[PDB]
């Protein structure tokens, strides 16, 4: 069975229950925490691409008023955001399963731009989620796995000061 855990969900934990937040800027922002993945169960000589994407969690518009978090516009259809590819893929499972894969490298921004970052609608909710792609195989697969515990809203700087406070406290 391919097993997928989110590595020091503790700390997670900490961001979500006060609301997390992710900064977007023109350019690409790196992620704080980074989202890293403990993968067991491939096959070790098979070969594997990783996959990150960011599904829209609600089709709503939120807003920080009065200290708090609320939901906002009429439902809006929200297209799902692009997939970032790990740097490292393609990789034989036992290079996947040796570390736990650290997505260090995707840059989320609020602009459509050349490659690499991935854009996301600002003041959007989002619940990263993740594909591991066999490929090169005669036969292709995918498992995804979404990780709750990673939620965030996209914003352009930080509402909460709760949140800029443990991003210091913890980079
Ligand atoms: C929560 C919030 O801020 C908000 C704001 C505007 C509209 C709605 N939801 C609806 O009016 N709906 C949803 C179901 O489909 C049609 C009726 C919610
Ligand atoms: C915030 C807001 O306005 C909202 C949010 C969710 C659902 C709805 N509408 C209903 O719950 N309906 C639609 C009519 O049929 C009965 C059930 C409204």
């Amino acid at each position: 069975e391919l097993r997928v855990g989110l590595e020091e969900s503790e700390l997670w934990l900490r961001f979500k229950e006060l609301t997390n937040e992710m900064i977007v800027t023109k350019n690409g922002r790196r992620m704080f925490p980074v989202l890293k993945v403990n993968v067991s169960g491939l096959d070790p000589n098979a070969m594997y691409s990783f996959l990150l994407d960011f599904v829209a969690a609600d089709n709503h518009r939120w807003k920080y008023v009065n200290g708090e978090w609320v939901p906002g516009g009429k439902p809006e259809p929200q297209a799902p955001s692009c997939v970032y590819i790990h740097p490292d893929s393609p990789n034989f499972g036992a290079h996947w399963m040796k570390a736990p894969v650290s997505f260090s490298k995707v840059k989320l921004t609020n602009k459509l731009n050349g490659g690499g970052q991935i854009m996301l609608n600002s003041l959007h909710k989002y619940e990263p989620r993740i594909h591991i792609v066999r490929v090169g195989g005669p036969q292709r697969m995918i498992t995804s796995h979404c990780f709750p515990e990673t939620q965030f809203i996209a914003v352009t700087a930080y509402q909460n000061e709760e949140i800029t406070a443990l991003k210091i406290k913890y980079n």
